[PDB]
């Protein structure tokens, strides 16, 4: 019994680390499909040559699946046990629903499909079929083996805090892309939107109310999240930052993969720091809670407004603090959007509306 | 689903705290028995009055002329209480030698054993393990309780390492030369007729960690070479397990014995509101440093004793008590405590055999003490 794995977004960081794990564990896994956004052409051909897999999709015109929904066609067609969806942003919602319709495990890295899809994605899924790839949700799943659902008091997500811990909003006005770790996932870390995306994700996957989902800043990124139980016990998960750990566990769930990552080393001194998030300077998480509480298409809106505002920062059209400022403005104008999505088109409509309202805000800021 | 609980050693700190948990949770727990040594009769008597529990035992032969009306009293009376009382959980918080036979009787009834008595595992470990079903024993101390919670994070073949944490004691960071002439008072030990000064000293010498390592091997069936100790001055994380994939799971809580007590009583179910949670609203730091094993050889020495097996950890602990008492009395220097344990272990080949009965554990302890007395007497 080898598990058959489709890797979507194979040429990115998650994708390539996923292939390394499969290659180290040929007894446990087998690659049977790949899909890539064509920008890293050279890597895909290398992966075809190395894995021998010809069953390949390319999202940008020997390839059996070329097009714009190339990855979606591949998923529907290929006999698989696990689909790893590491596609970035919006190009990943349709492949997620396709993946879930096949009945295969969805190892989800592309948290945007879930944040935007909301209930639409949940209705497609059976229990235990969506298995998170990010480190925080991997941690939580691990820690929740520490009890039953009614023993849970709080889920506690850790946030690196980005490069701007201690910065005031005034300090933030003069921030460039490279200081926020970008160039004209990493930006979302700097602005705390990633955490907001993760609060929503946490709610959708585990069923926990927003008011029992905390965020604490932990700059060493060694504790990946924690669970506090009703007795006052907290269970935490810890490891040096290395995506192959939660990638490995997502593919082999419920079984751990030996040697996937280096453990923490307690033979040299270290220090794990905690501090409260500055909610005045970084309100992305509170804003996510608002959108999640409103529900429906509002989380699609939260995310789409982000992608657009962030794109505007990365082109130099807006200042850094305006990214989360615009999400705020867009959300507060989105009273028509707390409706449950009936189809993909509804989600697609929410996103278009959010993009355009963001562009409008840009064209004033 | 009301669990019936027998609380042995009911008048010390663990017993008094267990009873408070039970009084706060009457729909989950029912006290059905109490026992305490005759030195603590008056307190035991108040507990009868307060709980309404008349099934009580004086666990030794003491206060004999005052135990008119008590249903069980005398040597091994706590054992008889345990044999004769229908219960779901026995909490054994008796101290020392007194704890062992009641542990064995508890396991024989089929009840869950919430175990606080160090003697049971350290000295009578093989007797105790032989008597138990898998999962029948649930530890009550912080560290082992942490470890039991953390092992929920995988199947047994996925466990790479268990990691006990340690405050490091008052002598954390001290060099060998600095510790040569420290006094009992500098270890933080001051005269009192209890195990308190001994407990404090064990924490300064790292013998306490040694014992916990032994206990870890017995409780969880993990080899001594996969049991680590790390220094963690804050004592917020109580222990961790590292799995074969590189993931570590840790348990963290402000120090409060009600937490592991509640868990040991209710296992596998948690008890709402037992203790305060960690608060992440104020900034904090959790630090780790390696144990200095050159200066603190007591931990590796406990592994040597554990690997030898049988009554060997009975020997380690009994030799400890003797040498430590001698340091307390000002008769030997601080480094000589672990030196004397090692000298006694080196002579103790005959005690590696598995004990057939409690009497063999007792013979091992008697041999160890006399051997340690001899060594003390010649410095
Ligand atoms: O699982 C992870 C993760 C954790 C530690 C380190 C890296 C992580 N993933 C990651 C980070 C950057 C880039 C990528 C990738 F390129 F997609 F692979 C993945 N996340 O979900 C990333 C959130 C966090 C994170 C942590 C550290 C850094 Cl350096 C970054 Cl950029 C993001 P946060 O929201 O700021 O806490």
């Amino acid at each position: 019994g080898r598990l058959r794995v489709v890797v979507l977004g194979s040429t990115g960081s998650i994708g390539t680390q996923a292939l390394q794990v499969i290659a180290d564990n040929p007894d446990r896994f087998e690659v049977v499909g790949l899909a890539a956004g064509g920008a890293h052409l050279d890597t895909l051909l290398r992966q075809r040559a190395q894995t021998g897999v010809t069953n390949i999709a390319v999202a940008d015109e020997d390839i059996p699946y070329h097009g714009s929904d190339a990855a979606t066609r591949l998923v529907e067609q290929t006999e698989a046990d696990v689909v790893l969806n590491a596609l970035v942003g919006a190009l990943g919602l349709r492949p997620t629903l396709a993946a879930l319709k096949t009945g295969a495990r969805l190892a989800l890295a592309n948290k945007e499909s879930l944040v935007a899809g909301g209930s639409l994605v949940l209705r497609a899924a059976r229990p235990g079929q969506i298995v998170p790839v990010d480190s925080e949700h991997s941690a939580l799943a691990q820690c929740l083996r520490g009890g039953t659902p009614d023993e849970v008091a709080k889920l506690v997500l850790t946030a690196s805090g980005g490069p701007f811990r201690g910065w005031s909003a005034a300090d933030l006005e003069h921030v460039t892309p490279e200081q926020a770790g970008a160039h004209p996932n990493t930006l979302n870390s700097a602005s705390l939107v990633n955490k907001g995306l993760e609060v929503i994700e946490t709610h959708l996957l585990f069923g926990i109310p927003y008011d029992r989902i905390d965020v604490v800043v932990h700059p060493q990124s060694i504790i990946h999240s924690m669970v506090t139980f009703i007795d006052g016990s907290t269970i935490a998960q810890a490891s040096p930052p290395d995506m192959k750990l939660p990638i490995s566990l997502a593919l082999g769930w419920p079984r751990r993969v030996s040697g996937a990552a280096a453990a923490c080393d307690f033979h040299t001194a270290s220090s794990w720091e905690f501090e409260p998030l500055d909610t005045d300077v970084f309100p992305a998480v509170e804003l996510a809670r608002q959108a999640g509480v409103a529900g429906g298409c509002m989380t699609a809106v939260y995310n789409a407004a982000n992608e657009e505002a962030a794109a505007a920062f990365l082109a130099g059209r807006i200042g850094f603090p305006a990214i989360v400022g615009i999400i705020a403005d867009v959300l507060h104008a989105a009273d028509q959007w707390a409706v449950e999505p009936a189809t993909v088109d509804d989600v697609l409509d929410a996103q278009r509306w959010a993009r355009e309202r963001a562009q409008r805000a840009v064209s004033g800021m």
